[PDB]
């Protein structure tokens, strides 16, 4: 018998414990501070970042902020108390969810407390144990999560390969005679990681042979691809062809909450029947009236997703200009993809903070394989052309000292917050 | 191969669907209006509920109020943008996960986003295949959702029984040792439908004959339960017992978020560890500003607590005294039970509240048997003397009524809102 504390005290404290000892408040959990937008502190000294997904630059709009201020200062955050089904229940969520079903293209929208709890059991509800999922093999962990609430069959496609997933969709439909049971394939409208868009319009494409129904995350997508902002289906044109329409108001709307679309019998059904909005307490009225205003300012404004692009086709080409690695991405994200090790990884970010002050995260060995290095570059239509050319131009010193060896050089800078104690 | 769209279409968009029919809007999703409290206004009256869970009144509490709206005027409702590990990490994050834990006692506290996802995870990264859990029948759903995570044993035992739990404790024990892994109970500090407490002291009694770990739901306990509102675990003085403590904010708190305690090294896993929280937005800064002046004041007015308490005994006993069956709730819940069917149920809360000018939900038959009707009353701090009494008094003579057999005459009463459409 091993006691799980004990399990999890040294033998599973360890390994990931030299990580926080030198990681905590600098490469983990940094503490930017003012208000939100490209220039922030960090540390004592103002610095320009690309690590905000606020693609819209909505955070900070002065009328985004007024609402904000308003619905807190009319219904505190106390908001609505309880459970929707319960006592949580406004017309003012229903406004939401009318204006976001229009704005989207579908019947109906249900307002969820918050997007990871809303697709695990969006992922529940659809699914029984005779039904099979394919699903990318990048998919959020929101959706592996929900995943793992299934006891029926799984099979994973290869990223973005319409080779394999054709391939698995037939072991699927196999398995779904057999069994007597549907298919269900989920992907993301936009992959967080590296960037690229997923191929939504090929997707739909062999609707024509295997007979599916098709889930599809847009968090990433919203507000920042498709007409207007409408999302990747919007983009594809295949707005009608994705069943389940997944959104969250993290990234683009800049809050809390999530939405989920479809037809009005399905998002009724998913209404008394989602457990995590069943069983937690719903949206409060503040991030409603904030989320109102915020839809209202994208509807008026196309001109916002569009000062995005031309930051995006702008950095993007002016860092491939100078030979700069950016991933196979058609969306605003903008990995830069370099080689080299923790020391090296470390000591350049210090460098582009503490000299240049850039501020971005790194990708580094826990997550990628160890010789890798990923900067990642969120472009928004907060940022400037001063902004990019400033970032293009530190970065292209910061890569001359790593090709050629200088990081390498140095050892593993100690910045944690100081008072951080690992046990 | 049934289509998953036509499996829930009409099969199972059948049976719940009449439900939804007449339902919603009045037993399904009523429409509260007005400042938080006990006295709201439900479709154009003005109303005397029992509904929400907000125990110390601190929901519109004019400190409460300020500091909402203060923290939104301030930081916006985006303020802190991305997850927590990215970049969403404030000082004031921190400094509420301090004065968290050194109230109910334990050495560190994580802020989390929502209770029903930080649960998700807390028994995700607690647990591996081979080690095993015992758990309370009447877990909360996210514990259940949580446990469906784990690829490994789960033995459930009967509610509150200190015998059927030894038997499984038991059963984990050898399959533990044969596993070669640990043992993890779960139960919750108030159960929130019959309104029974767990045996949290007896419990820990349980270490004695078998080496577990034990986590603890107080989400109904926390300023409710023991000393100034510290929980279930102070009140039976076994906090030390209790190794992870998870708690929301969504009930006494009178607001959105949730929080785990337990030593340093755990919460430092956990803060590195928990999908929930590396992969969704952090808590909204308003919020964290907010909980700070709620934690406050239940640290400043212990009497809060006790007026709560007051208003319990007044009610319970009072609810006693003319023989209406309260169970075995040792909480501020009160459930009343009675006898009747869905006409009867229905009839009778729309005279609760059409005549009378009370409001609260009912349990029917769903999820209770057919036959039971219990309706929620939820006292607290806000409520008065003459609340009790006006609402024992309009319970008699409903009760008159429903044993009469004047509310089985009528049929199920039409008040849906006007426009709701099932599909
Ligand atoms: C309220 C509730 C939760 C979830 O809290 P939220 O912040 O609303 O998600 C978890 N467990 C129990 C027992 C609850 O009552
Ligand atoms: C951020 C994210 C989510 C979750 O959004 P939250 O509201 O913060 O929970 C879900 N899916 C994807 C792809 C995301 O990037």
């Amino acid at each position: 018998m091993v006691d799980i504390f004990a399990r999890l005290e040294k033998n599973a404290g360890g390994p990931i414990g030299q990580y926080m000892s030198y990681a905590h408040g600098y490469f983990a959990f940094p503490k930017l501070e003012g208000e939100i937008g490209p220039h922030m502190v960090f540390r004592g000294k103002k610095m320009l970042n690309w690590s905000l997904n606020n693609y819209l630059g909505l955070a900070n709009h002065p009328e985004v902020r007024k609402a904000d201020a308003e619905g807190a200062a009319k219904f505190g955050m106390a908001a609505p108390m309880g459970a929707r089904m319960m006592s949580g229940q406004t017309v003012y969520h229903e406004q939401l969810e009318r204006e976001l079903a229009e704005f989207v293209g579908k019947e109906d929208a249900f307002l969820l407390n918050f997007g990871y709890q809303g697709m695990i059991s969006i992922i529940d509800c659809l699914l029984t144990p005779r039904d099979v999922v394919v699903y990318d093999a990048e998919a959020h962990a929101c959706i592996i999560d929900g995943l793992r609430l299934h006891k029926g069959k799984r099979f994973v496609y290869g990223h973005n390969d319409m080779d394999s997933l054709r391939l698995q969709l037939q072991h699927a439909t196999d398995l779904a005679e057999e069994q007597k049971g549907g298919v269900l394939v989920i992907t993301e409208g936009v992959f967080g990681m590296k960037g690229d868009l997923g191929k939504l319009d090929e997707i739909v494409a062999l609707k024509k042979d295997f007979q599916f129904r098709l889930l599809v995350d847009d968090a990433h997508g919203f507000g920042t691809m498709g007409e207007g902002g409408r999302g990747t289906a919007s983009h594809f044109g295949v707005t009608d062809g994705v069943d389940v329409l997944f959104n969250t108001f993290a990234k683009s709307m800049a809050g809390i909450g999530a939405f989920v679309c479809g037809p009005r019998w399905l998002v009724n059904l998913l209404r008394y029947n989602m457990r995590s909005q069943l069983y937690a307490k719903s949206l409060p009225m503040p991030m409603v009236m904030g989320a109102l205003k915020r839809l209202e300012l994208i509807r008026n404004h196309p001109e916002y997703q569009q000062k995005l692009w031309e930051i995006v086709r702008a950095l993007q080409n002016g860092l491939k200009e100078n030979g700069f690695e950016i991933g196979v991405t058609n969306s605003p994200v903008t990995p830069v993809f370099m080689k080299g090790g923790i020391p090296e990884a470390t000591n350049l970010i210090v460098d582009l903070r503490e000299n240049h002050g850039i501020f971005c995260s790194i990708v580094i060995y826990p997550v990628i394989p160890k010789g890798e290095i990923i900067l990642r570059v969120i472009p928004t239509a907060a940022h400037t052309l001063d902004d990019v050319n400033y970032t293009i131009a530190a970065f292209k010193s910061v890569r001359d000292k790593l090709e050629g060896g200088i990081y390498a050089q140095m050892p593993i800078p100690v910045r944690a917050d100081e008072g951080f104690k690992v046990r």
